[PDB]
């Protein structure tokens, strides 16, 4: 250290040319060659502004070095010419003679300027350069030198991370490491990122930028630099590609998301795309060279845990706020589970993110209340201005209940104005604080990196101390403050969340743990009877958790026979939404549909789950199916997983597969008619099965549930909850709906039946008691309140509203 | 009213300059009289063989129906009038198939009400039987017969 | 929200037709239909819909009925 | 331009009602540093430049909080 | 229908005579949209 990192990398630049070339005496031509890139750089720039036409400069300059010696080995860039090395330390000189603290590019200029006769002298140099209006005595690590297209369209990271202004990207180790080595690569030095938006592709990037600066990345990185460029046009571009390959593979281009100086084999680029947007950049011979692709998964929720964390810190103090722990793990895992637009890392951080954001609208809190209190002390503050003229002497002054109103409001208003003072000003320390304590733990990193663990000790104690206390009381004293923007929690993330789906009361509360254990309540809340097939469904499911089971494979897959419409669909649904809290949670797939080319028509499935992992999966009449199907199926059952069309593969390991059919229905119910044995009737219907289903398949199911008739009262307590709804709906407008028992019996009468269950009973609900109820209602017989009472009769149910 | 709008600025402008003064006699005295003086002489003209000072349904109707079509419907006919007598309307274009038009007729009253899911369509239904003996005719009337007009409806 | 969405189909004509003829209930047709039904469309539809009408064939009357009302245009027009 | 806020003072501009969200809303975008610069987008016949005049009439009132107590909103036409 | 110089003096002259002169033009934005100058236009359909 001791010189700017631009004309630190002049150096290193000029140097690697002398290599390249293959030269023995890193010369004076080897600077200007690189110096002199475009008409955009400085040292062009200065220098034509002086006087001297740089390109003839460039032009001939590049003449001498063609007509130098070819070496070898240990000789390529062996040494620095006298005349070099002389100009060097000439431009310390100069540096000194103008007040900068360093070496920039242009005091460099200025010595070689000297140390090659034909153009301008000092004067005249001095003069042009200083046609930029000073600003050089600023720091080494950026002199900050907007002119090159590279400087002018391009991003530095590796400069950001030189100063710490990168966020600290962690857990990567794998993937970062992964594009180091491909640089190394002689065939296939240009990584390009495949990865899905929101993964962390450019983090791997800026990542590995802090590597470099860190000296953590091997040889032939450990002085590089990476520019990030940003998306006539090709103008531009053209002038940044091209300064970028005279830079020497000294300096990695990286595109967010060209072949001729590429395929020419001097152009070291690193890109990041989509999955299928690198398949089309995968049909071009000539750069499909294999951009060594590098495949980012999205983080699991530990791992996007563990990322969160990291940034912890920034996200709170760049807004000032604190992020709990609790609410990190909430924003991992609320999102990976109900979030089924983005993928993990983001998501997570945006929740986070946009949680907060409402503290920040919730500044307005305090103005709102007072002004609240404002306006509503002069409506009486006036009104007295009224009664103060008495007409009624001993009857109009007696107002003494306004004007005491008016003094409890110029104290309320005192109060809060003054209150509302300290939250403001308890932060004011804090955010200070937080500045502070962090310019410390930049301080002591800075440091811990140049073994001036003098100050390193110094601060870590003592001084760091007393922020992380004092950043920590300051906090401690804005607990329930009437302004709030500092804790995010769990409750504002599932708020949030549930913004974008339902009910925080289960997103948030609900625990898996405590969900599985009331699992067969809550099934049962919707589901009547039926009780050994909730029993079998809730036993696997727990049974899956707990870790009892191998990882590769669904949740749980179970095959319901037995009658219709007794059960099976409505606790495939019921079930959906219990465990994954909604019943879009479900995907159906009515087998007796796809008899065609079925196959295809669902690599539609692996999308269905790829965009929503955690769901209930149904095949209606699985015997329908055709073999084809049960391999995509089967494949499901094992390994848990699924190739789609394209190829990414979706995963299953999420899902409960429910599989219907009929095929034992007949003997079911016969071995329920003639009464015989439980143990009996599951052997013979068993039979039935290994006619249709490949022991593979019956053997990889966790369960046979078998779905029976329905009793009289299991009907009765249907009709039950299936009022709950039209009652709840009824609620919307205050209309209560209390009915008979006679009317009760008579809905489950008409409402079941012995083919088709109890699939009727909600037409004939519908029919005997919502539309009655509906002309009630429309006529106004109904109105808003009433506790609308229902029984039964001749032709039918009767309604009556109190009386 | 010129005034009570003139006396409606004046307050408010008062609580502004705090000149609590002013906007007391207004907001207290002025604006009183003035909302009963109004509120009398409207009242005033509660019968006039040659004049009506008030703008109703009839009114509104005309001058939307000018830019559409019968006041006969678009005035007169309320939602639930509409409704109640949908299965009549619809019979006077479309004969027979009465299982057809209860089932529609309800299914649109149990719609309304509020008996019903209030993210869905007011009603779907599947029409199912022979050729030219309906379906499409009742869809037709349908849409003229609630939304007054045949101009309502929309095939594919 | 504001719309009523009106589907048509002869799936189950045949049939129904066939259930006038030899006179069988209304109920033996209806679920006869249904299960036709169930062969060319999902369960989440035929559950998701308010209504599965069937209109059926017209008698003499009904056809003199209908020429009756089809004249009254003709009779306004005129 | 037109003076809303003028037109507000002296109590020109007619009664914008029922559009505290996206008032509020807009007083918060015109105090936010990155983007402060609220668009309002809508279909035409929506209210949107009542929402706007509806916010002159605030600050004319005191209505609206800091920072755009005393600001004056002139309509370029 | 320099020449916005007596247009003014026309449009400014319409408005003192205070509504009681309609103005007529067959085939004045500005003193239009703060609300003033009663007008009764008259042309084809893309214009409007
Ligand atoms: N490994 C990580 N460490 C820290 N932050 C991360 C990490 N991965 C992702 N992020 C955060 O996620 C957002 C995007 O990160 P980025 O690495 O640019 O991913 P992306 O997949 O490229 N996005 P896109 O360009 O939209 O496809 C930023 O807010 C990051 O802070
Ligand atoms: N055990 C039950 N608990 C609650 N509701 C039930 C039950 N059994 C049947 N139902 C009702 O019956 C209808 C469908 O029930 P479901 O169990 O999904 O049968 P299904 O498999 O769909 N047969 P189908 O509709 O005839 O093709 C819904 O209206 C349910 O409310
Ligand atoms: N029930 C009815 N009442 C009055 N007119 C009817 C009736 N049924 C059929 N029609 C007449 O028949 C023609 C079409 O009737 P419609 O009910 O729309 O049948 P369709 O199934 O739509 N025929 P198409 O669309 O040609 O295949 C019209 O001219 C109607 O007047
Ligand atoms: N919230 C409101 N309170 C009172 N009047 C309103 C309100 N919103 C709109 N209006 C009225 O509706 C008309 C148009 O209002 P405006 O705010 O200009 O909406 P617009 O959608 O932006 N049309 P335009 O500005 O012409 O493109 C005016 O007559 C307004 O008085
Ligand atoms: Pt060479
Ligand atoms: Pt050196
Ligand atoms: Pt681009
Ligand atoms: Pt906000
Ligand atoms: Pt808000
Ligand atoms: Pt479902
Ligand atoms: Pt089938
Ligand atoms: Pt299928
Ligand atoms: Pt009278
Ligand atoms: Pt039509
Ligand atoms: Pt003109």
């Amino acid at each position: 250290e001791r010189w700017t990192q631009a004309a630190r990398e002049a150096l290193a630049q000029a140097q690697v040319l002398a290599q390249r070339m293959k030269h023995q005496a890193i010369d004076l031509p080897h600077l200007w060659a690189v110096l002199l890139k475009d008409e955009r750089s400085l040292a062009w720039r200065l220098l034509e502004k002086a006087g001297a036409d740089p390109k003839a400069l460039k032009e001939l300059q590049e003449r001498e070095l063609a007509r130098l010696p070819k070496v070898e080995g240990a000789e390529v860039g062996q040494y620095l010419t006298s005349r070099l090395s002389g100009a060097l330390n000439r431009a310390e000189g100069l540096m000194e003679e103008l007040k900068d603290r360093y070496v920039a590019v242009d005091t460099l200029v200025l010595a070689l300027a000297e140390a090659t006769p034909g153009l301008p002298g000092l004067e005249a140099l001095k003069g042009a350069l200083k046609e930029l209006r000073g600003g050089r005595t600023v720091q080494t690590e950026h002199a900050e030198s907007t002119y090159n297209a590279l400087e002018q369209y391009g991003i530095d990271l590796t400069r950001l991370a030189a100063e710490g202004k990168l966020d600290p990207v962690i857990g990567r180790d794998e993937e970062i490491r992964r594009v180091i080595q491909i640089l190394l690569r002689r065939t296939k030095n240009n990584p390009v990122l495949i990865g899905e938006p929101g993964v962390g592709k450019t983090a791997i990037v800026e990542g590995l930028a802090q590597r470099i600066v860190k000296g953590d990345v091997p040889e032939g990185l450990k002085g590089k630099r990476i520019v990030s460029l940003q998306m006539e046009f090709e103008e531009r571009l053209k002038a940044v590609i091209q300064e970028v390959v005279q830079s020497q593979g000294e300096v990695i281009l990286f595109i967010d998301e060209l072949k001729p100086a590429l395929a020419r084999g001097e152009l070291r680029l690193i890109g990041a795309t989509t999955l299928d947007e690198y398949r089309e950049i995968e049909k071009d011979p000539a750069l499909e060279r294999r951009f060594q692709p590098v495949y980012v998964d999205e983080p699991t929720v530990e791992e996007t845990i563990s990322i969160l964390r990291g940034l912890k810190e920034k996200y709170e103090v760049h807004h000032g706020v604190r992020i709990s722990d609790s609410a990190i793990i909430a924003a991992a895992t609320l999102s990976h589970r109900y979030i089924t637009e983005r993928r993990l890392p983001d998501k997570a951080i945006d929740l986070i993110d946009e949680a907060a954001a409402r503290l920040r609208m919730a500044l307005e809190s305090a103005p709102e209340e007072i002004d609240a209190l404002e306006r509503k002390k002069l409506q009486l503050e006036i009104e007295r201005e009224a009664l103060k003229k008495e007409k009624d002497p001993d009857s109009q002054e007696r107002l003494k209940a306004i004007e005491a109103e008016i003094a409890k409001l110029t104290e309320e208003i005192a109060k809060l104005r003054a209150e509302w003072e300290r939250e403001r000003e308890i932060l004011r320390k804090l955010r200070e604080a937080q500045h502070r304590l962090d310019e410390v733990r930049r301080e002591i990193e800075l440091a811990e990196r140049q073994y001036d663990l003098n100050r390193a000790a110094e601060l870590r104690y003592g001084e760091l101390p007393k922020l992380e206390a004092e950043v920590e009381a300051l906090s401690e004293k804005l607990r329930g403050a009437r302004f709030v923007r500092l804790e995010v929690t769990e409750e504002d993330i599932a708020e949030i969340v549930s913004r974008w789906t339902g009910i925080p009361v289960s997103k948030l509360l609900e625990g898996e743990r405590e969900k599985l254990l009331r699992l067969e309540e809550e099934l049962h809340k919707r589901v009547v009877g039926q009780d050994e097939a909730i029993r079998a469904v809730a036993d696997a499911i727990r049974r899956a958790r707990a870790g009892l089971k191998d990882p590769n494979r669904p949740i749980g897959s179970f095959l319901f026979l037995g009658p219709t419409g007794v059960g099976k669909t409505e606790l495939a649904k019921t079930l959906a939404a219990t465990l994954f809290d909604t019943e879009e949670a479900m995907i159906r797939i009515d087998m007796t549909e796809y008899m065609e080319k079925h196959a295809v028509s669902r690599l539609q499935l692996t999308e269905a789950v790829r965009r929503r992992p955690y769901s209930v999966i149904l095949f209606d009449e699985i015997e329908k199916a055709h073999p084809d199907v049960f391999n995509i199926l089967l494949q499901i059952l094992d390994d848990g997983r699924l190739t789609d069309s394209h190829g990414r593969t979706v995963d299953f390991r999420n899902t409960v597969i429910i599989l219907t059919s009929n095929l034992g229905s007949p003997l079911i119910l016969e071995g329920l008619q003639k009464g015989w044995p439980y143990e009996r009737i599951r052997d013979e219907v068993f039979k039935v099965l290994q006619q249709h289903f490949r022991p593979e398949f019956l053997n990889r199911l966790d369960e046979i549930v078998v779905f029976r008739p329905l009793t009289k009262e299991q009907i009765r307590q249907i009709v039950e909850i299936q009022l709950s709804y039209l009652r709840a709906r009824l609620a919307e407008k205050r209309i209560s709906l209390e009915l008979t028992e006679a009317a009760k019996d008579f809905l489950a009468e008409r409402g079941y039946d012995p083919v088709f269950g109890a699939r009727p009973l909600r037409r004939v609900i519908q029919r005997e008691l919502e539309t009655p109820l509906a002309q009630k209602i429309l006529a106004g017989e109904v109105k808003e309140g009433d506790r609308v009472q229902v029984d039964v009769g001749p032709a039918g149910l009767v309604f009556a509203v109190p009386a």
